[PDB]
């Protein structure tokens, strides 16, 4: 067990790596939950603390923009940069309060959206200039719609800006430049990035879209390739990330983790869960009228105790946390702290 | 006009004062909203911007705790401290990009709740130690239930720790002694606090339990003029608590007498509910995950159940209601 398992709050640099290394070692993966509000942040932080598990909390470009407010325009990425950095502050401030270690990350960033990645890494650098630590734990680039050789050229240039602050980077690659992704194209990315820093993870195409069936076994192939191309004893010389894995079998997850996946993304199954408990507050339908709670007093009995947001929102957090709990069990992440 | 009405973000020290002076000068009160989540902060921060008016975002003891989480133990004020600091930072970071000047306040803190006020203050001064600004812009102390002597004294003791960081202090005073609140007892507050720093606000008891006699605020003002001899018809910064529900002309009489912030909570809580409750209308496309209307049970609810769509409805309704109230307070359009 490294330092991280006993840490509290968001984590950075080597610590991130330790965690992932640990993850591979004991054979669990860590859920990365998308968050859109302080409330949803809480929901997940609480789940992780209640289940003695570390957690990755990420914000997508939309998510980030929501942290900002849906009323700020995004014509130049302003909303996601503002939002993203405010979320990073809030997350940083509260995370320590739960007993666990947290990885603050950002989801899918394509070429089209590179401005956002600029803004965020702008802050990272100046935060590092003040604290000795970046704002976010990691960041992601999704340039899989471009060409493999371009794709890693943009990851490279970025990843050497990033390595100055020991930041982690995750990049996704698919079947385009020069079906599923070849053990070779994976090794190509590791070959061009590992020279810089070891703080990188890969999202490969393997029958998981975000006709084409899921083949987690391919991830094993990616490992046995680099293993041989480096001549290491290391079973898992790659840090692998599972996108769109929602609703798969338990043994699909198994083969993916045993094949060294350390991070599964959860997003829309949490969204539904969040709504689920707040929606069940349609059971206080007539109590959702301003001053008159029909049940006991027609129009002369106040219902501030029914419509206080800290009663019904909380009901939604509870059901979101519960579904995150299910996931911490499934990925063997529960009880590793 | 001073520097404040140009700036964007959260304000501190002298700039908080400048703001309040203008308030009483041009005859408007700035709405103090109680937020409980990034979401509600948005509603407030946006309705302010859209109406080209500044705003006060406040956090109550229970709302602060809600910003940390209802699952974090609060026996020791733990949850209210952490939540406050985290909300502080969030509002700090996001407020800029909304283009308004914002005062970062904490609501009613009673005697038994002083541990909370302690923790915030520690953080405050430790922030000041790194930035030459505190974390929070302003703070509140509700000690009304105590005897008025012990009220003013305890406000003093904290005020001076607080004045070292140019921080503002609001205090509540009632009918406890040591019926409405006397001009004298309010002046006693002034006489005791102006000795440390002029950065202090007063909520006084005038038939607003938590019927209305707003004219009494004036008496508090006339009186104090006498007792210091100054031209100024507004020697005091007064706060209107329990405002949700009074007539427009009550609010008007209250501004006359020099109130510069009107606390709003429960009408926003309902305003925020409204739009989300009105998603009792799409309940058949939000009861499953797949079962849509326009097809048996093989469709995508994802764009209906996404919280980004349905909490935005609520923030909108709350934003509207914040709008109404910043109009009636004649604060809409001072930028
Ligand atoms: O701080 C004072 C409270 O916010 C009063 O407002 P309310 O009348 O909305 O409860
Ligand atoms: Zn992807
Ligand atoms: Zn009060």
């Amino acid at each position: 067990p490294p330092a991280v398992l006993s840490k509290s709050g968001v984590i950075y640099g080597k610590d991130v790596k330790d965690l992932f290394d640990y993850a591979q070692e004991k054979g669990f993966a860590i859920p990365a939950i998308n968050v859109t509000s302080s409330s949803t942040v809480v929901a997940a932080l609480e789940a992780a603390r209640d289940n003695k598990a570390p957690i990755i909390l990420q914000t997508s470009q939309g998510g980030a923009a929501y942290f900002a407010g849906k009323g700020v325009d995004n014509k130049d990425q302003a909303a996601s940069i503002a939002g993203s950095i405010a979320a990073a502050h809030y997350i940083r401030a509260i995370a320590p309060t739960y007993g666990i270690p947290v990885v603050l990350h950002t989801d899918h960033c394509a070429k089209k959206l590179l401005p956002w990645f600029d803004g965020m890494l702008k802050a990272d650098e100046e935060f590092f200039a003040k604290t000795g630590t970046p704002l976010f734990s990691s960041h992601m680039l999704d340039l899989s719609e471009e060409t493999d050789d371009e794709n890693i050229a943009t990851c490279a240039k970025y990843f050497e800006r990033m390595a100055k602050m020991g930041q982690w980077l995750e990049m996704e690659i698919g079947i385009t430049g020069g079906l599923y992704t070849s053990p070779e194209t994976v090794f190509a990315v590791y070959e061009s990035l590992h020279k810089i820093s070891p703080n990188f993870s890969i999202a490969a195409a393997f029958g998981n879209v975000h006709n084409v069936q899921l083949r987690p076994e391919i991830l094993g192939d990616h490992q046995v390739y680099a293993k041989k191309q480096i001549g290491t004893d290391a079973k898992h010389p790659l840090y692998l990330v599972f996108h769109g894995g929602s609703g798969s079998t338990q043994e699909e997850f198994n083969t993916a983790i045993k094949n060294g996946v350390v991070k599964v993304n959860l997003d829309t199954d949490c969204q539904y869960a969040y709504l689920t408990g707040i929606r069940d507050y349609v059971t206080n339908k007539i109590e959702y009228l301003k001053a008159p709670v029909g049940n006991p007093e027609g129009a002369d009995k106040p219902n501030k105790k029914y419509f206080d947001p800290r009663v019904w929102v909380r009901e939604g957090e509870k059901t979101m946390s519960k579904r995150i709990a299910e996931a911490l069990d499934i990925f063997h992440t529960k009880g590793q702290l």
